[PDB]
């Protein structure tokens, strides 16, 4: 196949991506690689990282333009300028809170999950039930009526928030809502479900 | 007065976005306030963070989503589909070691600086020597001929590390010379220059 994301064995940076591939039927290679055998390819990358896409000949690692180039090949990257700026916004929002919780998980889970959840999740959650409201009244998609590359992003950062505490969007029924619409959408709930039955971790080191 | 540029009284990470401005000569106020007067207008932004860019009507946060509206909008966004994802990935990059630099100066200035410079720094700016060098030999920008926002962003970061540590780039030839090409550029010599004889800081802490 002429696509192919490699990627550890986690859904981690990948996750939204594949949320993409999958979700728009973009039939590619899931190279999921062992944590081990990473060293003797990872100079063929070119900051030494993953997640990488080759799409044919092109070669192409950082998550946030592997998405944005699916994006504007898919016509996910909003309709005019302001759609486009709009989208990048919030998915660059939805990284910020990544990067918060990747933090927590990988450094300080022992001692750091419980304020996390109580203390920084919801305040944070909180400017997203916000923003989610400013197109179609927040009761379909980031952009309203049609999906963008940003709605996989969004998904997905709240699915592994409920993993880690499954109450958080109980004050935040757009969110909640949104979180549902996606996930029923067929060719994601599908996945969705193979995802669960193989527990596929949501990071490297196995907390969440 | 169509531009406003709101930030805290340091480089940070509005600065590529005020290069970028300064160099395309794009007149804007640039809008730099006092750490203790953040918390009185926090909630006028959608993640309650800046830098912010109020462009006409429009108010747009997160400083990478800036930047690549800036650059869509002024026709430094790359000339088709692989320069565009292209200068993205390397732009994002680019955020990647920012992360890390600010990581350090942030939570471990003492115990963390000498290490980063001599273990760390090293085979990140390696990265990007090997990176610049796949279009047009990496002798003039990143695109070749063509100024884009990435550039922006590669000539603050590598600045900022100079101030660090002066030696950095003694050892990567084509990054010394992009730096000493950009700050050679007039209208971004004049800005700069004015800026370190004000002793602008880098960071928000004191250190750099
Ligand atoms: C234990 C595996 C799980 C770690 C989760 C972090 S994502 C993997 C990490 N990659 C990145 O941090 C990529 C960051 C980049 N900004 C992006 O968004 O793609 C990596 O390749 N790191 C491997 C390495 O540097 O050796
Ligand atoms: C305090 C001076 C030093 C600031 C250095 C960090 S940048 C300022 C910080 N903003 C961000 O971290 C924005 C990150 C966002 N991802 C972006 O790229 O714009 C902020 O508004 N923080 C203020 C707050 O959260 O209250």
């Amino acid at each position: 196949m002429s696509y192919k994301l490699t990627y550890f064995s986690i859904r981690g940076l990948a996750e939204p991506i594949r949320l993409f591939l999958v979700d728009q039927d973009i039939k590619f290679i899931d190279d999921r690689i062992a944590k081990d055998d990473f060293s003797s390819i990872k100079s063929q990358f070119q900051f030494g990282q993953l997640p990488c896409l080759y799409d044919g000949d092109q070669q192409i690692v950082q998550s946030g333009a592997i998405l944005r180039h699916l994006a504007r090949k898919y016509n996910l990257n909003g309709e005019n300028e302001m759609e486009t700026t709009y989208i990048d916004m919030f998915c660059e929002g939805v990284r910020d809170l990544h990067v918060k919780y990747t933090r927590m998980i990988y450094m300080a889970y022992e001692t750091e999950k419980d304020p996390y959840i109580k203390s920084i999740l919801p305040g944070e959650l909180a400017k997203f039930e916000k923003l989610l409201a400013t197109r179609g009244n927040g009761r379909n998609l980031i952009l309203g009526d049609k999906i963008s590359y940003a709605d996989y992003a969004l998904f997905e950062e709240l699915d592994v928030h409920q993993i880690l505490d499954p109450h958080c969007l109980d004050k935040f029924p757009l969110l909640k809502v949104f979180h549902q619409r996606m996930k029923d959408r067929p060719k994601l709930k599908e996945y969705c479900e193979k995802r669960d039955a193989a527990k596929v971790p949501v990071n490297g080191n196995g907390k969440q």
